[PDB]
Protein backbone atom coordinates (compact mmCIF):
# COMPACT_ATOMS: atom_id res chain seq x y z
CA UNK A 1 0.00 0.00 0.00
CA UNK A 2 1.37 3.61 -0.88
CA UNK A 3 1.50 6.07 1.70
CA UNK A 4 0.38 9.55 1.59
CA UNK A 5 3.46 10.85 0.84
CA UNK A 6 4.29 8.38 -1.83
CA UNK A 7 1.05 9.07 -3.70
CA UNK A 8 1.89 13.23 -3.20
CA UNK A 9 5.05 12.33 -5.35
CA UNK A 10 3.43 10.39 -7.78
CA UNK A 11 0.36 12.56 -8.20
CA UNK A 12 3.23 15.75 -8.47
CA UNK A 13 5.12 14.72 -10.80
CA UNK A 14 1.76 12.68 -13.02
CA UNK A 15 0.08 17.12 -12.81
CA UNK A 16 3.06 18.00 -14.65
CA UNK A 17 2.22 14.85 -17.35
CA UNK A 18 -1.12 16.65 -17.50
CA UNK A 19 0.18 19.31 -18.92
CA UNK A 20 1.61 17.84 -22.62
CA UNK A 21 -0.48 14.56 -22.57
CA UNK A 22 -0.03 13.47 -25.76
CA UNK A 23 4.02 14.48 -26.19
CA UNK A 24 4.49 12.03 -23.06
CA UNK A 25 2.22 9.68 -24.46
CA UNK A 26 4.39 9.68 -27.59
CA UNK A 27 7.95 9.22 -25.85
CA UNK A 28 6.19 6.30 -24.13
CA UNK A 29 4.65 4.37 -26.56
CA UNK A 30 7.56 4.90 -29.26
CA UNK A 31 9.98 3.80 -25.93
CA UNK A 32 7.71 0.63 -25.30
CA UNK A 33 8.11 -0.91 -28.96
CA UNK A 34 11.53 -0.06 -29.46
CA UNK A 35 12.80 -1.61 -26.51
CA UNK A 36 9.99 -4.34 -26.93
CA UNK A 37 9.22 -4.83 -30.57
CA UNK A 38 6.65 -7.92 -29.56
CA UNK A 39 4.54 -5.26 -27.92
CA UNK A 40 3.97 -2.99 -31.26
CA UNK A 41 2.72 -6.69 -32.73
CA UNK A 42 -0.30 -6.33 -30.66
CA UNK A 43 -1.28 -3.34 -32.29
CA UNK A 44 -3.18 -4.26 -35.91
CA UNK A 45 -3.11 -0.27 -35.58
CA UNK A 46 0.51 0.31 -35.62
CA UNK A 47 2.18 -2.41 -36.81
CA UNK A 48 2.98 -1.52 -40.03
CA UNK A 49 5.28 1.36 -38.00
CA UNK A 50 8.92 0.13 -38.82
CA UNK A 51 11.30 3.00 -38.07
CA UNK A 52 10.94 6.18 -35.03
CA UNK A 53 10.07 9.07 -37.42
CA UNK A 54 7.12 6.67 -38.52
CA UNK A 55 5.85 6.57 -35.72
CA UNK A 56 6.70 10.20 -34.27
CA UNK A 57 4.92 11.26 -37.47
CA UNK A 58 1.47 8.70 -36.86
CA UNK A 59 -1.41 10.77 -35.63
CA UNK A 60 -2.95 8.02 -34.95
CA UNK A 61 -0.68 6.79 -32.36
CA UNK A 62 -0.97 10.12 -30.84
CA UNK A 63 -4.19 9.78 -29.46
CA UNK A 64 -3.80 6.35 -28.70
CA UNK A 65 -0.92 7.61 -25.95
CA UNK A 66 -3.86 10.31 -24.99
CA UNK A 67 -6.28 7.59 -24.45
CA UNK A 68 -3.51 5.28 -22.80
CA UNK A 69 -2.74 8.41 -20.31
CA UNK A 70 -6.04 9.28 -19.91
CA UNK A 71 -6.82 5.72 -18.21
CA UNK A 72 -3.55 5.54 -16.14
CA UNK A 73 -4.57 8.80 -14.79
CA UNK A 74 -8.09 8.27 -14.01
CA UNK A 75 -6.38 5.58 -11.77
CA UNK A 76 -3.42 7.23 -10.40
CA UNK A 77 -5.89 9.81 -8.87
CA UNK A 78 -7.81 7.44 -7.24
CA UNK A 79 -5.07 6.71 -4.72
CA UNK A 80 -5.60 2.86 -4.71
CA UNK A 81 -9.40 2.75 -4.81
CA UNK A 82 -9.17 2.14 -8.43
CA UNK A 83 -11.05 -0.85 -8.73
CA UNK A 84 -13.91 -0.01 -10.93
CA UNK A 85 -11.70 1.61 -13.31
CA UNK A 86 -9.73 -1.43 -13.43
CA UNK A 87 -12.47 -3.53 -14.76
CA UNK A 88 -12.77 -3.28 -18.12
CA UNK A 89 -9.26 -2.28 -18.36
CA UNK A 90 -8.33 -5.83 -17.16
CA UNK A 91 -10.84 -7.64 -18.82
CA UNK A 92 -10.34 -5.36 -22.12
CA UNK A 93 -6.24 -6.50 -22.41
CA UNK A 94 -6.43 -10.01 -20.76
CA UNK A 95 -9.03 -10.93 -23.12
CA UNK A 96 -9.43 -9.35 -26.09
CA UNK A 97 -6.16 -7.40 -26.68
CA UNK A 98 -4.19 -10.43 -24.95
CA UNK A 99 -1.67 -8.67 -23.61
CA UNK A 100 0.27 -10.72 -20.76
CA UNK A 101 1.21 -8.76 -17.34
CA UNK A 102 4.74 -9.15 -18.23
CA UNK A 103 4.31 -6.42 -21.39
CA UNK A 104 2.51 -4.05 -18.34
CA UNK A 105 5.73 -4.28 -16.61
CA UNK A 106 7.37 -2.95 -20.00
CA UNK A 107 4.96 0.07 -20.30
CA UNK A 108 6.15 0.83 -16.55
CA UNK A 109 9.35 1.20 -17.44
CA UNK A 110 8.86 3.37 -20.27
CA UNK A 111 6.50 5.48 -18.06
CA UNK A 112 9.31 5.54 -15.53
CA UNK A 113 12.02 6.56 -18.20
CA UNK A 114 10.00 9.28 -19.75
CA UNK A 115 8.88 11.18 -16.18
CA UNK A 116 12.51 10.78 -15.67
CA UNK A 117 13.73 13.00 -19.10
CA UNK A 118 10.68 15.16 -18.80
CA UNK A 119 10.74 16.07 -15.30
CA UNK A 120 13.71 15.48 -13.40
CA UNK A 121 13.45 17.79 -10.50
CA UNK A 122 10.02 16.57 -9.50
CA UNK A 123 11.24 12.88 -10.25
CA UNK A 124 13.95 12.41 -8.34
CA UNK A 125 14.88 8.68 -6.63
CA UNK A 126 12.19 9.24 -3.74
CA UNK A 127 9.76 10.34 -6.57
CA UNK A 128 10.94 7.60 -8.94
CA UNK A 129 10.52 4.78 -5.85
CA UNK A 130 6.60 5.73 -5.07
CA UNK A 131 5.72 6.22 -9.10
CA UNK A 132 7.79 2.42 -9.16
CA UNK A 133 5.16 1.49 -6.28
CA UNK A 134 2.07 2.88 -7.83
CA UNK A 135 2.58 1.09 -10.79
CA UNK A 136 3.45 -2.14 -8.94
CA UNK A 137 0.41 -1.81 -7.54
CA UNK A 138 -1.79 -1.31 -11.02
CA UNK A 139 -0.21 -4.50 -12.25
CA UNK A 140 -0.59 -6.56 -9.26
CA UNK A 141 -4.56 -5.72 -9.30
CA UNK A 142 -4.77 -6.27 -12.77
CA UNK A 143 -2.74 -9.41 -12.50
CA UNK A 144 -5.20 -10.85 -9.95
CA UNK A 145 -8.49 -10.28 -12.27
CA UNK A 146 -6.21 -12.12 -15.14
CA UNK A 147 -6.11 -14.90 -12.93
CA UNK A 148 -9.99 -14.63 -12.13
CA UNK A 149 -10.26 -15.09 -15.91
CA UNK A 150 -7.50 -17.79 -16.87
CA UNK A 151 -4.94 -15.42 -18.57
C1 LIG B 1 -0.56 1.71 -18.47
C2 LIG B 1 -0.99 0.61 -19.07
C3 LIG B 1 -2.14 0.61 -20.04
C4 LIG B 1 -3.26 1.33 -20.01
C5 LIG B 1 -3.74 2.30 -18.97
C6 LIG B 1 -4.03 1.00 -21.22
C7 LIG B 1 -5.24 1.58 -21.58
C8 LIG B 1 -5.94 1.31 -22.73
C9 LIG B 1 -7.19 1.90 -23.06
C10 LIG B 1 -7.91 2.93 -22.22
C11 LIG B 1 -7.62 1.33 -24.23
C12 LIG B 1 -8.91 1.49 -24.93
C13 LIG B 1 -10.10 0.83 -24.17
C14 LIG B 1 -9.88 -0.64 -24.00
O1 LIG B 1 -9.81 -1.35 -25.05
O2 LIG B 1 -9.76 -1.14 -22.87
C15 LIG B 1 -6.56 0.39 -24.62
C16 LIG B 1 -6.54 -0.32 -25.81
C17 LIG B 1 -5.59 -1.22 -26.20
N1 LIG B 1 -4.47 -1.56 -25.47
FE1 LIG B 1 -3.90 -0.75 -23.71
N2 LIG B 1 -3.33 0.05 -21.97
C18 LIG B 1 -2.20 -0.18 -21.25
C19 LIG B 1 -1.19 -1.05 -21.66
C20 LIG B 1 -1.16 -1.77 -22.84
C21 LIG B 1 -0.03 -2.53 -23.33
C22 LIG B 1 1.28 -2.65 -22.62
C23 LIG B 1 -0.41 -3.02 -24.52
C24 LIG B 1 0.36 -3.79 -25.53
C25 LIG B 1 1.60 -4.22 -25.40
C26 LIG B 1 -1.78 -2.61 -24.76
C27 LIG B 1 -2.53 -2.93 -25.88
C28 LIG B 1 -3.77 -2.44 -26.24
C29 LIG B 1 -4.46 -2.73 -27.45
C30 LIG B 1 -3.97 -3.63 -28.55
C31 LIG B 1 -5.57 -1.93 -27.45
C32 LIG B 1 -6.53 -1.77 -28.60
C33 LIG B 1 -6.03 -0.67 -29.58
C34 LIG B 1 -6.91 -0.51 -30.77
O3 LIG B 1 -6.83 -1.26 -31.77
O4 LIG B 1 -7.69 0.49 -30.78
N3 LIG B 1 -2.21 -1.83 -23.74
N4 LIG B 1 -5.54 0.39 -23.70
Amino acid sequence: VLSEGEWQLVLHVWAKVEADVAGHGQDILIRLFKSHPETLEKFDRFKHLKTEAEMKASEDLKKHGVTVLTALGAILKKKGHHEAELKPLAQSHATKHKIPIKYLEFISEAIIHVLHSRHPGDFGADAQGAMNKALELFRKDIAAKYKELGY
